[PDB]
């Protein structure tokens, strides 16, 4: 037993997935099997994870190593996959910190990177769904647009800002069958987290295990989320199944945000 | 390709299912594999639905004619499927008015349809869900709960009643691998919505024809949503890949809510 | 200096209004000139606040002594003030629990004090500020509409369902100079409070003020709220300078809830 | 009567005061005994405003001629006033226009007006606020936080951006006696919106007052929003009636936003 999401053959710009969550969502709709254009800067995890992608689902993948927070970056990925018919916004996010040591650059570079190259690319890829008559544009944000986090502001408000703009263009573009909607993460079992957990053990005289578990105990889930799980949750909202959902921001967190919407 | 939902052979009990929304549910969960145990006051039409679903999915179909919003209609629903894996809410929606209309006992029928009658289902069936590490529940509500419907203050009352105590409950049994989530639809293509179009098109001396048309150029998807497609979103909530979701109210209207959250 | 609010000389109901965060709103309300009805069971209690609220303020102060969440007390209640430019909406708050404890009648009990009692009161006094022009409701619920509170089953259900159908009333009565509005209390300093610190305590066998202490610490702005500051929120959205605020959701609450909205 | 706020003899910064929104504020926290410093660009009407404020409330008015999005207009202003107990955030808004049209400068531009400018002004005056044990902020923001504006995508997007981040510095800065929250107006009857009605008419084929008629009818409330109640309530949050409200967005719209939160 499976479900048919319909979209075989399509094809997808899948940002940032080399690894952790954008990865998850290229693997996710690679099985389903769209073919995936997938970019990250290093080539070495790119290539492999092009590679590995490639042998497992049998669809056509293509590799652009590029940064996509930039103007040439945004080009290099829309050259490989000039009419995606998927757009799955990703890019790394803003490092931690008081918000009284964020500097005018450190806003700005939190900005283009979470807010301005979503919007770019977007802007980039919607004429083509427009024309015909189908598109899934699926942004990775944060649980950050929902409840601050202590030493993410630079996330806090770059995500707030890419999330009350999209609100506007996907009711705009609504009408030609192109939905647009945010995936919200609560706490994910990646690379990035395990660098938090390795400076949070070392300054608590705890081990990272250790940080981690008091980290679950907090979570009414009690675990962390999965790459795998994710990407199912975006290949869902990439399918024929969920034209009628748009505009909506999805919180995957284990129930940790506590706000009753 | 198609996505395994991992719930073969698990057990639903599926409310106020022989017809649309809630049809729609169990469709798609016995499409999985599922066995479903569905729910109706009226036997024929009960039986009919229940005898497409044995023909088209080959899981097993357990038919209950019952009214679910009183306690004999539950205990009968229970003895038919008394460990349900997967619990889906729904029944039949309250009266239009004015406001200073309502009665005391208006109130009280639509407390009892659409707030109470999930959560005594809920208490019913949780601890089971408890013991076996598993369990997923959906209720069906309605979009009246992030924008009052001018004439559906009884919905915007009670069902937004529900939520607020879901809230609560979802997060206390997140911890033992069971999931409770809302389902909120904007407008569907159901016999529910055609009662009003019908009366709409009598009273305006048009077309029932044009009458949809006129509410559909106002929804950002140019659309009503499809019994079908609401009935996967429910099976994805249901599945395997959907263990880190809780507590969620999933709006699946077509962007006509306008909120940015 | 100081604020003229514009409402000396109107007329106020104030429920649940000897102690707490009533007595608070009935005596900002009194502060500004309005005359106010203030209603409780407790007669001596009642009628010492009555007779401070006269002393202090100089306005016509009645008190009614009636249990609110009964008809036969709305009935008293509204004989001594058939036509209250202003209502103040509160009760009683439900008793805590388990919802796995919850009987069926403890839910109707919590609906009739939370829910339907308020909603009764606005009916039976709305027509007459729709005909005069002006008309100023605030409802006293709960930051448990917000984020459910644990042992608070009930009020998160009940105040949620108050919370959803005074949406669709505030905006449908929006025309006619009346505005309805709920204010939110986070911790206040009141009896019920300090019941509850003096349990905490006892059970761990400190002082109260080592019990109070510990939950301010979680609070964001390190102290419980005062009945006061509660009152002057209320008696400002019944001013003539908060026209233009209906619908709304007042969280008073010192930052605890921690949702960006 | 009258409430006292208890901010007689404190110091307030307010920007983008010699007309409109931003005027009425300064209006109103000079009636209750504040010293206002108010920031605008253009000499003629910001000398005309101050001497009006001085005629009226008889406090002390500095009048700083700066554009305030400026890193040397932000020091020009707090040259004069260095350190407010009470900061308003504001500035002149986005131009409209299709997102497809948006330019990369047009982003940055938005960005820096109505999220960095009001973030860098709180960085340069909390720490003061802090010292004392009393502050606060009121930033100035827009409905299209809570609902997107069609035409307004840059506001959908900057104005977001900060409210997603001023969340988290409110809750931060709380336990130091400093609230900052948001003042969210719906359309208000400043020269701002006559530019906006005298396209909208020009286009369609009525007259200003026509189209603005148009639009009161479709508010709630059934008209505009003054600058004099806006300021009110930009002066109640300043008070020491307000110091348990924080993190919080008030929306002062009639009614016109239709989410239930
Ligand atoms: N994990 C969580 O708990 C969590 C929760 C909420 C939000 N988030 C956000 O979700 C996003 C993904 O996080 P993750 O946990 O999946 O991180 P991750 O495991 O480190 O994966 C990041 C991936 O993106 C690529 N990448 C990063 N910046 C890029 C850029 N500018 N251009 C192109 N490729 C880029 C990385 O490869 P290269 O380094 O080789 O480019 C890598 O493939 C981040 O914005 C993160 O802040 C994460
Ligand atoms: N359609 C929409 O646009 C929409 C949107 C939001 C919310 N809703 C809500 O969603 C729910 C389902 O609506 P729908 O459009 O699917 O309606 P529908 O097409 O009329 O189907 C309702 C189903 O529920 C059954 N039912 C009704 N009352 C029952 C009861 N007391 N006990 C057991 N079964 C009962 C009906 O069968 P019997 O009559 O034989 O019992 C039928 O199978 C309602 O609460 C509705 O208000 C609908
Ligand atoms: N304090 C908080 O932190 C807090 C926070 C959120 C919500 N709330 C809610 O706010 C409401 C007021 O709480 P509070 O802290 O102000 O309580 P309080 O200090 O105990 O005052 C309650 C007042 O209401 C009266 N009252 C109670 N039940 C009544 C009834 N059936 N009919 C008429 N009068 C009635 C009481 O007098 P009699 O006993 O003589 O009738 C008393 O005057 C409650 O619903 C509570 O749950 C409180
Ligand atoms: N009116 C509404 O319906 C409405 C609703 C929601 C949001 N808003 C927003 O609220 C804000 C205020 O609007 P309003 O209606 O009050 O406008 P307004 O009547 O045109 O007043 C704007 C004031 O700000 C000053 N100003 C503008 N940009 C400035 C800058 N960069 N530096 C310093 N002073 C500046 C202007 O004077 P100078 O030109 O001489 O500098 C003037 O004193 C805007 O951001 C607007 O978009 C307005």
């Amino acid at each position: 037993h499976h479900m048919d999401l319909g979209i075989a053959g399509k094809s997808a710009l899948v940002c940032a997935a080399s690894k952790g969550l954008g990865r998850g969502c290229a693997e996710a709709l690679a099985a389903e099997g769209v073919n995936v254009t997938i970019v990250a800067r290093t080539p070495e995890t790119l290539d492999a994870t092009a590679a590995a992608i490639r042998a497992n689902a049998g669809v056509d993948v293509q590799a652009v190593a590029c940064d996509i927070t930039t103007p040439e970056g945004r080009a290099a990925a829309l050259a490989a996959c000039p009419q995606p018919d998927i757009l799955v916004n990703n890019a790394g996010g803003p490092p931690p910190g008081d918000f009284r040591n964020f500097t005018h650059d450190d806003w700005i570079r939190a900005l283009e990177a979470n807010m301005l190259t979503p919007i770019e690319l977007i802007r980039a890829t919607i004429d083509g769904m427009i024309s015909r008559g189908f598109g899934r544009v699926v942004n990775i944000t944060s649980s950050s647009v929902k409840a601050p986090i202590d030493v993410l502001g630079l996330s806090n408000g770059a995500r707030s800002g890419l999330t009350g703009f999209i609100a506007g263009v996907a009711r705009k573009v609504a009408p030609n069958g192109v939905t647009i909607n945010n995936l919200l993460p609560g706490i994910f079992d990646t690379d990035r987290i395990a660098v938090t957990f390795d400076a949070a053990a070392k300054a608590q005289n705890i081990s990272v295990d250790e940080a981690r578990k008091q980290r679950m105990a907090t979570i009414p889930a009690r675990r962390f989320g999965t790459p795998d799980e994710f990407g199912r949750a975006c290949a869902f909202l990439c399918s024929v199944h969920a034209g009628y959902i748009t505009g909506q921001n999805w919180l995957i967190d284990g129930g940790a945000y506590p706000g009753t919407y």
